[PDB]
């Protein structure tokens, strides 16, 4: 089997992508952010408290007959970014782009955090990271890669992602007409949950590649692009006016800038993020102040190659027993 099915960006300013998601039967349509990050499939609810829901599409399971209680199941998840929410579980069928998965847990929120409420454009989140950090208890639930894993043609999904544009997850197989040229593969560690690689180097605007290794996650549920200091300084040392701000929480710039591109490495493959890639808008409405989309990775323990970098690339998530990834330019 197979599934394909469009990704959108929330904003202007692709501050997260959004997904259709059949979930029960009959099917109720929810949109979720597709994150590799995280491994929990949970959704805004008929369960979740009234005043934490402010227009988002909720699940009710009670109007599915497909859906089934899990018993004593419980979940409750903490995101990098400091938002969170909990609830109970259910097992129903979830279907995207026309791929199927009977039994999926559906981790209904009960509580979540004020991000999420403020945010009515995202209905929950579908994680793709490995189901080892899956926070279920007692007993651990898998994703939906891994439950779709063996029935697909190729265990593999792809994310093509837009810049102000909508792209693709495709599930079970490789779009050889999303991208140019050649797939770069290179090796993954899943020590840490995540799709943990290693990025050969980087260069700013036209200048030399520096080579260096950068251990990084691949995460679409991360906007921006996190680096070590020392790479993020180089990079908008070439931007006139640039500082990091604290009182902003990071490094901003003139709105007036044209930005140079950041490229990184992959194996000797190299992807080039265009310098309007990296704008991401007046800090608030009104102000001459952008707020850049690389930012520094100090004090996060990891480096995060988010949709700032996964949107310049065609990248493939090769579940098999030892999975890799690859990227293609595109
Ligand atoms: C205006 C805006 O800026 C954003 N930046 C990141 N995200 C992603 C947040 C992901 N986190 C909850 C685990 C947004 N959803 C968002 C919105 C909305
Ligand atoms: C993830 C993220 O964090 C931010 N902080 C400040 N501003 C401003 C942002 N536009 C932003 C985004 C996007």
């Amino acid at each position: 089997s197979t599934g394909s099915a469009t990704t959108t960006p929330i904003d202007s300013l692709d501050d997260a992508y959004i997904t259709p998601v059949q979930i029960g039967t009959p099917a109720q349509t929810l949109n979720l952010d597709f994150d590799t990050g995280s491994s929990d499939l949970w959704v805004f609810s008929s369960e979740t408290t009234a005043s934490e829901v402010d227009g988002q599409t909720i699940y009710t399971p009670s109007k599915s007959t497909t859906a089934k209680l899990l018993s004593g199941a419980t979940w409750s998840i903490s995101y990098g970014d400091g938002s969170s929410s909990s609830g109970d579980v259910y097992t129903d069928t979830v279907s995207v782009g026309g791929l199927t998965v009977t039994g999926q847990a559906v981790e209904s929120a009960k509580k979540v955090s004020s991000s999420f409420t403020e945010d009515s454009t995202i209905d929950g989140l579908l994680g793709l990271a490995f189901s080892t950090l899956n926070t279920v208890s007692p007993t651990q639930q898998k994703t939906f890669f891994d439950n779709a894993k063996a029935s697909l043609d190729s265990p593999v999904f792809t994310a093509d992602l837009g810049y102000h544009a909508p792209g693709t997850y495709n599930f079970g197989f490789i779009d050889t007409t999303a991208y140019t040229g050649s797939i770069t593969y290179t090796a993954v560690s899943t020590k840490q949950g995540f799709w943990e690689w290693t990025s050969t180097g980087y260069a700013v605007g036209s200048g030399t590649f520096k080579s260096t290794s950068i251990d990084g996650i691949a995460d679409t549920g991360t906007t921006l692009l996190y680096l070590p200091a020392t790479v993020v300084s180089a990079y908008w040392a070439q931007v006139s006016g640039a500082k990091s701000s604290s009182s902003v929480g990071g490094y901003v710039f003139p709105c007036s800038a044209t930005l140079p591109s950041f490229t990184f490495g992959v194996g000797s493959a190299r992807i080039v993020i265009p310098g309007d890639y990296i704008d991401f808008g007046p800090i608030s409405t009104g102000s001459s102040s952008c707020f850049g989309g690389i930012q520094s990775s100090a004090g996060i323990g990891i480096n995060i190659f988010g949709d700032v970098a996964l949107k310049a690339a065609f990248v493939v998530f090769n579940g098999a027993t030892t999975p890799t990834l690859g990227f293609a330019s595109k």
